[PDB]
DNA sequence: GCGAAATGGGAGGGTT
DNA sequence: TAACCCTCCCATTTCGC
């Protein structure tokens, strides 16, 4: 684990340094303020600076849905709100909440 | 209402 | 070069009861 990042910001009182000179493109955008990546859906109009931010939030109004929980088939849009749902059961039939396995498990969705 | 859990966004990291 | 996906932090919202 290195901490050598020879990308350094020029903007003027910004100390932002980078290992990689994509990751500091990447925050030029935070000084200029630009988000050209719009949400067109519905009563939405949000923006983000970055396509991929874009990307993931359209998945709240597409409902795609990846990633799957093993134990309880849970669908998740992202892969890190699926690694903090699996938490859920290793403190604690039907893996869900309230409930007592494939199909009772699918037909939850 | 309470705590837990889910949700959504920023920021940064890697892989092509 | 940058699209693309992952990982962590954080505040807000929703759920389970
Ligand atoms: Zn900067
Ligand atoms: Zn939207
Ligand atoms: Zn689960
Ligand atoms: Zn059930």
């Amino acid at each position: 684990h290195m901490e050598k990042r020879p990308f350094m910001c020029a903007y003027p009182g910004c100390n932002k340094r980078y290992f990689k000179l994509s990751h500091l493109q990447r925050h030029s955008r935070k000084h200029t303020g630009e988000k050209p990546y719009q949400c067109d859906f519905k009563d939405c109009e949000r923006r983000f600076s970055r396509s991929d931010q874009l990307k993931r939030h359209q998945r709240r109004h597409t409902g795609v849905k990846p990633f799957q929980c093993k134990t309880c088939q849970r669908k998740f849009s992202r892969s890190d709100h699926l690694k903090t749902h699996t938490r859920t059961h290793t403190g604690k039939s039907c893996r869900w909440p309230s409930c007592q396995l494939v199909r009772h498990h699918n037909m939850h969705q």
